[PDB]
């Protein structure tokens, strides 16, 4: 089926913005799990996918705008952004992110870590 | 439909026995949930409508999907298909957060409403 495992590393993060780094965990019919490595200092601009994002940090700090709100985001903290709905964050500190997005986002199965897939 | 969520240590309900859980956020497509597992705990085998994706925080696991066996450290990460059977057993104090696909209802239950903005 479209059951997969993924290892962890720390190599392969495929450059996205300046100082943000992605690379994709796994994916399956529904969902596309990525996972965010970003430097202090950088940020990402505003933008919106035709995708439900629902996140977890992991380490670090984060700024994370949603539409009016703006929420700083620390380890465990958790958030869902509907498809289409306008976000941007700053990164106050080394962070690090895992995202899930739905449906499977198919631009990001090329970001796919296929050297430690099970 | 938008939703932040803090973390907190308190109520991570009774899921099973060594296995609490809490539904962090959920959206019109996903629901994050958090598993805090004790150590020589385990899920028993089951299947469910929903595709589950997880991701392990910390801890040590044994990861059953269908035939394959996978020993899951911190960082690893898995997808199981809809009405895909699967089990696990605890090895270590584990912590993994696990996305399902559709939103699954009977879950959101367990939200933990006292840390949502
Ligand atoms: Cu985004
Ligand atoms: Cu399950």
């Amino acid at each position: 089926m479209a059951s997969m495992y993924a290892k962890h590393s720390a190599q392969n993060y495929q450059p996205l913005l300046p100082g943000i780094k992605i690379k994709t965990l796994v994916y399956g019919e529904l969902t596309l799990m990525t996972e965010f490595v970003m430097d202090k200092g950088s940020s990402l601009p505003d933008h919106t996918h035709p995708y439900e994002q629902t996140g977890y940090l992991v380490s670090g700090k984060i700024i994370l705008y949603i539409e009016d709100k703006k929420q700083q985001i620390m380890a465990g903290d958790s958030w869902c952004i509907p498809k289409n709905v306008h976000h941007h964050a700053e990164i106050l500190e080394n962070s690090v992110a895992v995202e899930v997005f739905a449906p499977t986002r198919e631009e990001y199965i090329k970001y796919l870590d296929r050297t430690t897939v099970v």
